[PDB]
């Protein structure tokens, strides 16, 4: 049950995810998973980042889910569940702006 996950914010917009993530108290990797605004069957991983050039900022990554079962941001790296995907990216930055750290406070 992905709806049961505390990091799943459901039906919130890209702008709302940015409002939540752009809080100065959020360290790099603060994140949430929400519905994609324009891709049916897809989710979006929103993550906070911070650097001396941009300061506090937010990146969004589309998560695809196959009818064949797999979940992925890049098709070369798939998972059997969204929970497994989140756990993997909490340990590996790979192409993300930062590894996933803490769930975005509301
Ligand atoms: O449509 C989407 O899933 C989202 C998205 C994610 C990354 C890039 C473009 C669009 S959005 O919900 O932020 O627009």
């Amino acid at each position: 049950s992905i709806q049961a996950e505390e990091w799943y914010f459901g039906k919130i917009t890209r702008r709302e995810s940015e409002r939540l993530l752009l809080n100065a108290e959020n360290p790099r990797g603060t994140f949430l998973v929400r519905e994609s605004e324009t891709t049916k069957g897809a989710y979006c991983l929103s993550v906070s980042d911070f650097d001396n050039a941009k300061g506090l900022n937010v990146k969004h990554y589309k998560i695809r889910k196959l009818d064949s079962g797999g979940f992925y941001i890049t098709s070369r790296t798939q998972f059997n569940s969204l929970q497994q995907l989140v756990a993997y990216y909490s340990k590996h930055a790979d192409g993300l702006c930062h590894r996933l750290t803490t769930v975005c406070p509301t």
